């Protein structure tokens, strides 16, 4: 099952958040921590076609900080959209997650930009 | 310094691709592989204001997928937003990340999907 519950956050065992399914409404797959709006997790994503030859894929996610704010959003906000296009069910993609996870990887540039406010300078 | 190499997929040693900063046009940065257009592995990232409490982040990426396409090509297409509000020096904000590595992990529903060529289904 492609929408099951899932740690989104990997704190080693003690604080790992878990976002459960709680949507498939006509085609938004919704995942949810345990939490009140204002302080839950998200994840959103839908999967369609783009054109003839690809196909589209929209993530969202909305993570909160620990520590004005009632119900307003003091989260962090992505968008992902991912194109594409159609292979044979015998090819090997897992690439693009390999590349992904790469991307955001802990003392990797851009994970390293995000945590001190910072641009890319050299 | 933001601006430095990196290993955006991780093979375990034989196989790993390493992506290279080759410009940074005052503004946006640019990692690239060792590989000629077609085939390389690619990798932007912007930086500004959003409004007047919160900064944006703007990354694409390109994943050559070895698999009509001479220039053009078995490209994955991927482009995140992330709008992250002013946060203080001392703060820990690397929950973002913990976060963007969540979803594309491996073995989960997402990295799941986009292997199988699906959607989220029951």
């Amino acid at each position: 099952a492609t929408l099951h519950s899932f740690v989104l956050v990997d704190n080693g065992g003690t604080g790992n958040v878990t976002v459960v399914p709680v949507s498939n409404a006509n085609g938004v797959a919704e995942w949810l921590s345990n939490n009140s709006r204002s302080q839950a997790y998200r994840v959103t994503a839908s999967y369609r076609a783009s054109g003839a030859d690809k196909r589209k894929y929209t993530i969202k996610l909305e993570v909160p900080k620990i520590v004005e704010l009632p119900v307003s959003a003091w989260k962090a906000y992505a968008s992902i959209d991912l194109t594409i296009p159609i292979f044979a069910a015998t090819d090997d993609v897992t690439v693009i997650s390999k590349s992904l996870t790469g991307l955001f990887k802990v003392g990797n540039p851009i994970a390293e930009a995000i945590s001190s406010q910072s641009g890319f300078y050299a």
